[PDB]
């Protein structure tokens, strides 16, 4: 693998990216924009218009935050390369999106497990300019603040099937809003085109009961009809979310798909 | 149960299986006999007819060995613990097929990573009555006896794509000879039916160059046209095989498919 470390912003929040690091961003950006023109959802494209990201260099977090602040009151928040659940929920609940300030190696161009700066800024930040998606993400952070270990595992699952791997069943066809898909050519092609994979209508109980593995091709995706469908879960009180978590736990998980059974 | 303490044969070689263990065998057998009806290759069905396995209890190793002995000179060889690569090669070179003396728990019915007695007896043993498949397995064991650590990695890759996950491209459609597929409903359905996987004609150099991961749905399969196609590989001298390994290394591995890139690297301490 590779062990990455956040670059430390100077006293102004400035990070000195190298010409090599900018070239890696440029390659990732130009391969992906091409991948998603007719695959990312309309809401995500509108978010790219609002961010107006540089195509040829890694943006300073302040340039992204300026836009997030205008649009939904959010900001990018520089963190170390690994943070715990506690910190993650807390920052989201304060409308601070954690961003580790490193970019992948050349060797790991096609895939890495760690979320790097291209994954966070290209994959997730465009939708944080969308009120529905940003307010949902804020509500998600709140959900986790007083969650037990067991509750946090159900919450991570809701996150996985929405913010990371969410799809839409739109009037113009299947589209993508999950950032895990958006930032990856391999994930985009599989989510859009794989013949046999299960794409199911979103149902919060079904989602909370779905086991998943992070290092396999996903055998199940859930589809909203539009990003604003997240308003329904946004609107639940935390107590309502925990009742749904208690329902999932009491029922136990759905039987795992075969690839999930198999994963180490 | 079978966890923590795998079974040791008594002084007569007899293993006492519980009514629950026998019921697990019966459920595994009945479900698989239905899964492989027109999917397992003819050579495999012929081997089932030779073994006459019991459908409702775990067979004693001797009841299988006695039939392997008369058909191809093979036997089942009980192992109470995973053995090393060196010992695995040595056993195959002696026409001894290692069989772990345990059956999966009920909870693990549909899948377990460690090969159990059902995987070995149902998945592999019917083909060990077939002369082409048996002779190839013996030759494979001979290939590893003086192999280096890296050469053994290439040999395991060859084994994976033949004995474990081999398919046939037949005039009657796609069939299965790999034991990892034959003993699993999930593997059988995916190997026969999944439309996006890459099913390639067998070529030994391609096979030696293909990265793979044990814990994922396989992105690539290799197809013979008949089990007796293994005769071509069996006939090589060990030096010929090591020449092919060196050629593979000179070319380097094929680029990994995306699922292989994504999978967790895993060290295998024991042989498939
Ligand atoms: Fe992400
Ligand atoms: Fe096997």
């Amino acid at each position: 693998g590779t062990k990455y470390v956040s670059k430390v912003p100077d006293e102004h929040g400035f990070i000195e990216w190298s010409t090599e690091e900018n070239l890696i961003w440029q390659e990732l950006f130009t391969r992906q924009i091409a991948c998603i023109k007719d695959k990312a959802c309309d809401e995500y494209h509108e978010g790219l218009a609002k961010l107006n990201l540089p195509t040829d260099r890694i943006p300073q977090l302040d340039e992204v935050s300026k836009v997030l602040k205008v649009s939904t009151g959010w900001e990018c928040y520089p963190v170390p390369a690994l943070i715990g659940f506690g910190e993650f929920f807390r920052l989201l609940s304060e409308k601070k999106f954690p961003v580790a300030t490193f970019i992948r190696s050349r060797e790991e161009m096609d895939y890495l497990q760690e979320p790097d700066i291209f994954h966070e800024i290209f994959g997730h930040c465009p939708l944080l300019t969308n009120s529905s998606f940003a307010n949902y993400t804020e509500a998600y952070g709140k959900m986790g603040l007083n969650a037990t270990k067991e509750q946090r595992v159900f919450l991570a699952r809701l996150y996985w099937f929405t913010i990371e791997f969410g799809l839409l069943d739109t009037p113009k066809g299947l589209r993508i809003y999950g950032g895990g898909v958006l930032s990856s050519p391999g994930e985009t092609d599989y989510a859009m085109n794989n013949t046999d994979v299960d794409r199911k209508p979103f149902d919060i109980l079904d989602v909370l009961r779905t086991p998943y593995r992070i290092d396999i091709m996903q055998p199940i995706y859930y589809m909203l009809t539009k990003v604003s469908d997240l308003d329904e879960i946004r609107k639940f009180e935390v107590d309502d979310i925990m009742e749904l978590v208690a329902q999932a736990e009491a029922l136990g998980l759905h039987e795992a798909k075969f690839p999930v059974k198999k994963a180490s």
